């Protein structure tokens, strides 16, 4: 997506949740980190339909599959380490966080179907271990969205 003029790109998260307090996990491509799915809105996109959007690409969801649950009021930032920032410059992301619950089946989630997948795949974890285990400069993000989420996912878990 296009970077605003203070190098944030607007930016859509995505915590899927069961009924057993478990989220989807997902291990980045080609690598031994994970996270959640987020990706980026495009320009005439709302943050829902931007969610939507990366639902499909990477988790191969129908709008069908989920149910929004909760999503946060305002931007969530974050910024990139100096080493990773690569005209005009990205140098983090503003974000929308989205908590779905998968209500079809598991073998419905492919995040196998892009020429260069976001993802190898995914488990269900632990609903604070995100937290812990996501990259260190996503970790203030996280855990201010897995708190304002905390209560609804719970609750499913009863
Ligand atoms: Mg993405
Ligand atoms: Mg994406």
């Amino acid at each position: 997506s296009m970077i605003d003029d203070d190098g944030y790109r607007p930016n859509v998260g995505i915590v899927i949740c069961n009924r057993q307090g478990q989220v989807m996990w997902a291990r980045r491509f080609g690598q031994h980190s994970w996270q959640f799915p987020q990706g980026g809105i495009n320009p005439g996109e709302s943050a829902e339909q931007a969610m939507y959007r990366e639902l499909f690409e990477e988790v191969g969801l129908s709008r069908k599959d989920v149910r929004i649950l909760a999503s946060t009021r305002n931007w969530l930032r974050y910024k990139l380490p100096k080493r990773l920032v690569r005209k005009p410059v990205c140098i983090g992301q503003k974000q929308k966080w989205f908590l779905l619950q998968l209500v079809s089946g598991d073998a419905e989630i492919n995040m196998q179907t892009s020429s260069t997948p976001e993802f190898d795949g995914w488990r269900w974890v632990s609903y604070w271990y995100p937290v812990r285990q996501v990259v260190s400069f996503k970790r203030d993000v996280y855990r201010r969205v897995m708190k304002e989420f905390a209560s609804v996912v719970m609750s499913l878990a009863a």
